[PDB]
C-alpha cells in the first residue's frame, strides 16, 4: 500500500460514511447502542459510521485501532481509525465533525504515510502525503504568527491567557486541520488526563507537520513514539516553529 | 408591525444575506473594507451581509441599530440586527455563523417582541414570538440538566471548571439558540471587559427565554433595561431555573 491507495481507501471510506450519517435523524443519531473498546459509550451513529468504514478496511492488508471496535485484523499498514470525531456534535446537528484516518507502516506515529479527515457534514477534504498537505485539493501551510496574542484552539483554558481568540469545537481531528490550513495559529490539549487517543490526533497531526507546523507533547517531547493502540493518550501543543517554544513556555 | 410582520421580513432577510454571503469567495470575505460604528474593522463579507438586510429594513418603520453602520431611521419599533454573527468563522470556512434579528417595541430590551437567528452555513432557522422559541419549525426548549456538571458554552473559562464539556463556537447569536434548544445546558458569557453588544445578544437572549430558559446579567439581574444602541454591553448567564442559581454561586 501507497499514499495514493491510501487517499482511495480514504475518500471511499468519507464517502459512505458521508452516506450513512446524512440519512440518519438526529433522534436515532443520539441513542446508545452500546460500549465502545474505548470505554466510551457507541452512539448508533458511531456505530453506522464504523460499520461503512470497517466494511471498506476489510478488504485491505491492515491492523485497524479505531474507537468503537478496538483492534482489528493483523495487516502490517497501522490504520488509525476515528469514524465520527465530533460524535456529541453530529447528535446535536452541530456542523463540525468528520471521519479521521491515519496510515503507518509500522504501529507508531513515526512511520505515518497518509492521514485524512473528512468533514462529514460540510464536505471538507483535508489530506496530506509526500507532497505535502490539502485542502480541497490545495496546497496548505500553517500560519506565521509569532506572538502569544494569537487565534488558538485550546482544550482547556484553566487560567487567564493571552490569546486574541480562544475557540473550541468539538472535534479534534478537524481543528488539527484548521490550524493546518492556518485558520487558527495553534492548537492545544493540555488537560491533565491526557484525554485524546491516537485515532482523534493522528490524522491531524499528520496533516498539521506536513503543513509545516512543529506539533509536539506537553513538554516538547517528539510524538513519534506514540503507539497505534487503544491504551496511548497525547497531550499537543501545535504551532508554526517561531510561535510553537514560546506556547511551551506560556504553559510551564 | 406584528410578530408575523417580523417573521416575514427576517426570512426575506435571511435568504438575501444567505446567497450573498454563499456566492462571495473566503479570499473576498476576509478583506477589511472599513471601520464599523462598534469600533472594530467591517470585512467585506460584514458589508455585503448588512447592504443585504439594509435593503430590506429600509422599507419598514423602524430604528436599526446594526454593528457596522451603526443606528439608523427613525421609527417606532426598534430592531437589532446583527448582519453576520461569527465574522471570523465566515472568512475561514468554519460553518458557524449567523444572521440575528430581535425586534422590539422600546429600545430596551424588555419591550422586545420576536428575536431571530438564521445559520447562514446550515439553513438552520430559531425563532420565538408568543407561541414560543422554535428550530426550523418546530417547538424547542431548554434542557432540564440541574447540575454544574453539565455540557457548556462559556467565554471565557478561566479557572478550574466541573463542567462535563466547554465549548466556545464563535458566535454568540447562535450559540444563545444552541442553548435555547437544549443542544447545551447552560451559556455563560463572563468576560470581565463585558464584550457583547445588544445586536449579538439580544434575539439569542429573547429565543432562549422563550425556550423557558433563565436569562441574566453576571450577578442575576434582568436584562430587561439593556438598550438599543452603540453603547449597550452585555454579560451573560443562561440556564435552566434549577441549574441558573448554582451557575452564579459558581462564578463569584
Ligand atoms: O474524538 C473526540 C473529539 O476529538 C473531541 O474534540 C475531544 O475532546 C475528545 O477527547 C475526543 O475523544
Ligand atoms: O458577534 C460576535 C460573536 O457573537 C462572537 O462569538 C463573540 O465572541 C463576540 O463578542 C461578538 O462580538
Ligand atoms: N471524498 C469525497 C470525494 C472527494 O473529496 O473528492 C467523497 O467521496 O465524497
Ligand atoms: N450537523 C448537520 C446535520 C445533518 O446533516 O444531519 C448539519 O447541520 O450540517
Ligand atoms: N430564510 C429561508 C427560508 C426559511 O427560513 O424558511 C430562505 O429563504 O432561504
Ligand atoms: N481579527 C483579525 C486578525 C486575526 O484575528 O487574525 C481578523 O479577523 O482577520
Ligand atoms: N463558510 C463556508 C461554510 C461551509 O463550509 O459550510 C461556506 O462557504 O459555506
Ligand atoms: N454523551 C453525553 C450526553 C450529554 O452529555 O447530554 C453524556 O455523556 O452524557
Ligand atoms: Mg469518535
Ligand atoms: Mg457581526
Amino acid at each position: 500500500m501507497d499514499e495514493r491507495d491510501a487517499l482511495r481507501i480514504s475518500r471511499e471510506i468519507a464517502g459512505e460514511v458521508r452516506k450513512a450519517i446524512a440519512s440518519m435523524p438526529l433522534r436515532e443519531r443520539v441513542k446508545d447502542v452500546g460500549m465502545g473498546k474505548d470505554g466510551t459509550p457507541t452512539k448508533a451513529a458511531d456505530r453506522v459510521a464504523e460499520d461503512a468504514a470497517l466494511e471498506i478496511l476489510r478488504k485491505e492488508r491492515v491492523t485497524v485501532v479505531t474507537e468503537e471496535s478496538g483492534v482489528l485484523g493483523e495487516g502490517d499498514v497501522f490504520v488509525a481509525l476515528d469514524p465520527l470525531d465530533g460524535t456529541f456534535n453530529a447528535t446535536r446537528g452541530i456542523p463540525v465533525y468528520s471521519v479521521s484516518l491515519c496510515f503507518s507502516y509500522s504501529d507508531k506515529l513515526k512511520d505515518a504515510f497518509f492521514g485524512y479527515v473528512y468533514n462529514l457534514a460540510t464536505g471538507d477534504e483535508y489530506y496530506a502525503d509526500s507532497s505535502g498537505a490539502y485542502r480541497n485539493g490545495e496546497r496548505i501551510e500553517v500560519s506565521d504568527a509569532e506572538e502569544l496574542y494569537c487565534n488558538a484552539i485550546i482544550y482547556y483554558p484553566d487560567r487567564k491567557f493571552p490569546f486574541k481568540r480562544m475557540r473550541i469545537f468539538g472535534s479534534a481531528a478537524t481543528e488539527l486541520c484548521f490550524f493546518a490550513d492556518g485558520s487558527f495559529d495553534c492548537f492545544l490539549d493540555i488537560r491533565p488526563g491526557k484525554m485524546l487517543r491516537i485515532y482523534d490526533a493522528a490524522a491531524g497531526v499528520f496533516i498539521a507537520e506536513k503543513a509545516g507546523g512543529k506539533v509536539t507533547e506537553l513538554d516538547g517531547e517528539s510524538l513519534g513514539n506514540k503507539k497505534f493502540d487503544m491504551q496511548e493518550r497525547l497531550n499537543i501543543v501545535a504551532a508554526n516553529e517561531k510561535l510553537h517554544p514560546k506556547l511551551l513556555e506560556l504553559i510551564k
